[PDB]
């Protein structure tokens, strides 16, 4: 499938380009998603885009502060919308921290998950017939470990204390998010409860040009871990590494590799602060955070494409295992030390592994 959206062809290299991308045109000729929840646990949404309305449910905001969440309270709410997480000043999120304007990380992470697709308008995204679960769990200075946890739990279908029943039960959750420590109890157990519910979990490695064992979820059990490669197939320069990393997908190489071809480009905005400070626009960013999407689409490819044709879903193991297995080895050499899992992920070769 070769879609309309006017900024694919010059813009979206991770889908599409025969070194870097994931190989998109032809699994789309096999399955878009359909039918498949995919939990994005992030910064929250900006729920209106008009690339990403119709692919959207409601979902929740789990942050439990409101200097955090920019909300009134400090009350878990359903709804995800983004309030924006820009910090005014340096310092304040710990010490030497930069100033910042808004990232609008999760509307561009979703994009990437089912960004409406062959549409006429903006972009395309990988899983673009499946719809996200926004789940609020970023904000300003990031998160709170309990809430991404209790996030993790109720997105996957287990219950959580004072949050209503989650009636849209995700198949797949992508974190592209992380922090320092090696993956603990409270982390491990939500990740595990997700597993025992048959949810596949995919995580960004980091970008700290780091192993990933020291960081977390990165270094949880049972979980995807996603590395990040370049428009030529090789490492990114922030990539984290290690024998945690599972396999890869586009993160975009930054400056090295120009405009466009160093970012991934989806629905965002160009607000500094407030949603209402700026207007819906494309972004372009770079980031193990944007190489895990991909993952977590294609992973949402696969179960779509399986209940289409009456098979059984695969069990968190199994997609682990074929994610890995179909993956195209890179066509840059990767150094020993630097390892970044089996290859780049291949929404094509994952597909026609699954239906054989
Ligand atoms: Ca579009």
């Amino acid at each position: 499938l070769a879609p309309n959206d006017p900024y694919y062809q010059a813009y979206q290299w991770h889908l599409h380009n025969a070194t870097g991308g994931i190989n998109a045109p032809s699994a789309w000729d096999v399955s878009q998603g359909e039918g498949v929840v995919v939990a994005v646990l992030d910064t929250g949404i900006l729920p209106q885009h008009p690339d990403l309305v119709g692919n959207l449910l409601e979902g929740y905001d789990f942050i439990s502060d409101a200097a955090t969440s920019r909300r009134a309270t400090n009350d878990r709410v359903p709804g995800a919308q983004d309030y924006g997480d820009w910090v005014e000043n340096d310092n304040e999120c710990y010490t030497g921290s930069v100033a910042e304007d808004s990232s609008w990380h999760g509307t561009h992470v979703a994009g990437t998950v089912a960004e409406q697709t062959n549409n006429g308008v903006g972009m395309a995204g990988v899983a673009h017939k499946a719809k996200v679960l926004p789940v609020r769990v970023l904000g300003k200075c990031g998160g709170y470990l309990s809430d991404i946890a209790d996030a993790i739990t109720w997105a996957s279908g287990g219950t959580v204390a004072g949050v209503p029943a989650n009636a849209n039960p995700a198949e797949v959750i992508n974190m592209s998010l992380g922090g320092s420590g090696s993956c603990d109890g409270t982390y491990q157990d939500a990740i595990n409860g997700a597993i025992s519910r048959g949810t596949t979990v995919v995580v960004a490695a980091g970008n700290e040009t780091d192993n990933a064992s020291k960081y977390r979820p990165a270094s949880c059990d049972g979980v995807v871990t996603v590395g990040a490669t370049r428009i030529t197939g090789g490492i990114t320069y922030y990539s984290n590494y290690g024998s945690r990393v599972d396999l890869s997908g586009p993160g975009g190489g930054g400056s090295v590799d120009g405009n466009p071809g160093g970012y991934v480009w989806q629905s965002g905005s160009d607000a500094a602060t407030t949603p209402e400070s700026g207007s819906y626009s494309y972004m372009g960013m770079g980031g193990t955070s944007m190489a895990s999407p991909h993952v977590a689409a294609v992973a949402a490819l696969v179960q779509s494409a399986l209940i289409a044709a009456g098979k059984d879903p695969l069990a968190p193991a199994a997609m682990r295992t074929l994610l890995k297995e179909t993956a195209r080895p890179f066509p840059v050499s990767i150094p020993t030390a630097t390892p970044i899992g089996t290859g780049i992920v291949d929404a094509k070769a994952a597909l026609a592994a699954a239906l054989e």
